[PDB]
Order: structure tokens, then sequence, then C-alpha cells
């Protein structure tokens, strides 16, 4: 796991088609050890474990 907080950027493997997306993170759980994030500007959002978010540097 890194360090994320509510608000931070990063990038994430979107489920729906196997591609890396620039995200920005909406919420975390830290018992469950996911968070929600939004697409940026893809108007889209899905739940993540916080393992699997990336550097916002991947595009």
């Amino acid at each position: 796991l890194q360090q994320w907080k509510v608000g931070d950027k990063c990038s994430a493997i979107w489920s729906e088609d196997g591609c890396i997306y620039p995200a920005t993170i909406a919420s975390i759980d830290f018992k469950r050890e996911t968070c929600v994030v939004v697409y940026t500007g893809y108007g889209n959002r899905e739940e993540q474990n916080l393992s699997d978010l990336l550097s916002p540097i991947c595009e």
C-alpha cells in the first residue's frame, strides 16, 4: 500500500477496458482497504483496492 488521501491525484486501471486513466480519490474505506476514484474528465467512478492505485505520472 502507498499513503493515499482523499483528493489525491492518482492513476488507475479502469475495469471497463483494462486501460490506465488519470483519477482523483473521492473516498477511502480504510477498514476494507478500498477507495472510490473518479476518472478525471471521464465522468465515471469506480471502487479500487488501495493496493492497485498507481502514480499519477502513469497515463
